[PDB]
């Protein structure tokens, strides 16, 4: 399970373009729009989980706490997410057939 942290300039919920999904150790992202922010599209991925968000674990704490933050985001955020081995994500992946980027978006 690889570790790093994504550093970005927020202005209250825009280009993080992040998709975040319900986990115990944090928020598995389900998704991400390319070319919102450039640390992002070059740190973020599919199939990883934010367990820390600016110094603060997100292990173990619901995700309504996870959206609110990464939603109240505004003035430099670094989240450490978490990539786990693959497995999940390939037949099904986290988002179906809806559109474009439709996903939950902070």
């Amino acid at each position: 399970l690889e570790k790093f942290n994504v550093d970005l300039m927020k202005k209250a919920g825009k280009e993080l373009g992040l998709s975040l999904s319900p986990n115990e150790i944090g928020c598995t992202i389900a998704d991400l729009i390319q070319g919102q922010y450039p640390e992002i599209d070059s740190k973020l991925q599919r199939g990883d989980i934010i367990t820390k968000f600016n110094g603060d674990a997100l292990e173990g704490l619901p995700f309504q706490v996870c959206y609110a933050l990464f939603k109240g985001a505004n003035g430099k955020v670094s989240m450490e997410v978490t990539r786990p081995k693959p497995g999940s994500g390939g037949s099904g992946s986290l988002v179906p057939r809806l559109l474009r980027r439709n996903q939950y978006w902070v």
